[PDB]
């Protein structure tokens, strides 16, 4: 944990991904984008996980903050993109889809060789996807629309998978793991020139934005979901009696414990008493709990549409943005690919060495964009 360690880890950890420049007439709006992480915990909480639709134009990215352990972020890390993907997907692919169990290419991940697919949940995650795609299948696509069901489908789907449990006994622990841990997830889709922020807790999007003089400007994507936020106090205030309002959000956490205000996982602040005492009976492993429907996975989207002066995106979990006020680290990241950071190897890697050159994980995903191509989108509109 000395610099020379901390170097290890980074390099160690370093990823980065070009677009195939083919002159095959090829649309990408991205130029590729660059990712690192820093454990400040045993096995790291932060996930972080990138990919590309294969049935749908578009681009999945996105970073998870996991906490009371990685099971649930590892778990959201690898299954959400599946059901954003399928949510897209047109009622003639679904049918294919299904008329093809009784094999298609859905995504195409852009994985560092360190992170990781679930081993034996495989079986079971197929199938809770499956059975999602049927429901689908039961009955134009809304962008944000489809991004807030995939949201809330897995976190339903978790919830209920831990009631269930599989007879393994591995399978039902992981299930149980994954459904008492936590996460925060803050994920980009890219199609074209138009980019959605789906934000579910305290991780955060930024947008490098570069002005007509060379400056750097800054743009929110995603609005945290912590005590910080009051749009976010009044919204909790406001789900439960008005007794409740001193007791919600005490010190600043949820209930007086919990950070993020919204979250995967974490059944704790979801489930009933009853519900939660009984599923505890198997597997040896809250204050004012009043009305129980506590806390949601249920993210917040914001649509932007990309132009010329739209450089890069950075999403990052709070480890970054608790160490660098916003607009550093849009300078910070401008400069480098700008290649000015010498004036008067990998993005992601330079932010992290600048934010700890620590307290908490630290995941970066830096996000490049083709200028000429967003511009070219554009001038076929205009
Ligand atoms: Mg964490
Ligand atoms: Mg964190």
């Amino acid at each position: 944990l000395t610099p020379p360690q901390v170097n290890s880890i980074l390099k160690a950890n370093e990823y980065s991904f070009k677009v195939p420049e083919f002159d095959g007439k090829n649309v990408s709006s991205i130029l590729g984008f660059d990712s690192n992480r820093l454990p400040a915990n045993a096995p790291i909480e932060d996930r972080r996980s990138a990919t590309t639709c294969l049935q749908t134009r578009g681009m999945l990215l996105g970073v998870f903050d996991g906490h009371a352990g990685c099971a649930c972020s590892q778990a959201v890390s690898e299954r959400l993109f599946y059901y954003i993907a399928v949510s897209l997907l047109p009622h003639e692919t679904l049918l294919e889809i299904e008329n093809a169990v009784e094999l298609l290419p859905i995504l195409q991940w852009h994985k560092h060789p360190n992170d990781y697919f679930s081993k034996e949940a495989s079986k079971l995650y197929f199938n809770g996807l499956r059975t999602y795609w049927q429901e689908l299948i039961d009955l134009d696509i809304d962008v944000k629309e489809a991004l807030i069901n995939a949201f809330k489908r897995l976190d339903n789907d978790i919830s209920l998978e831990a009631q269930v449990g599989d007879p393994n006994s591995f399978l039902n622990y992981l299930v149980l793991r994954v459904a008492f841990s936590g996460a925060t997830a803050c994920v980009a889709h890219v199609d074209g020139v138009d980019l959605h922020v789906a934000n579910t807790g305290d991780s955060r999007a930024m947008l490098g934005v570069q002005e007509e003089d060379g400056s750097w400007s800054a743009v929110t994507l995603s609005n945290d979901h912590n005590a910080q936020n009051e749009r976010e106090l009044q919204r909790l205030k406001l789900e439960h009696p008005k007794n409740e309002a001193k007791s919600v959000v005490k010190q600043d956490r949820l209930l007086g414990l919990l950070m993020p205000f919204r979250a995967f996982g974490d059944v704790k602040f979801k489930w009933s008493i009853d519900l939660q005492k009984r599923v505890i009976e198997s597997g040896p492993d809250p204050p004012n709990y009043h009305t129980p429907p506590y806390l949601t996975a249920e993210p917040e989207v914001t649509y932007h549409r990309l132009r010329p002066q739209d450089k890069f995106l950075v999403l990052a979990t709070d480890g970054l943005w608790e160490t660098m006020h916003r607009q550093d680290v849009v300078r910070i990241v401008g400069e480098y690919l700008t290649g000015m950071h010498h004036q008067q190897q990998n993005a992601a890697t330079h932010l992290i060495r600048h934010a700890v050159g620590y307290r908490d994980d630290i995941t970066i995903i830096v996000v490049q964009f083709n200028s000429h191509v967003v511009g070219a989108y554009q001038n076929q509109e205009q």
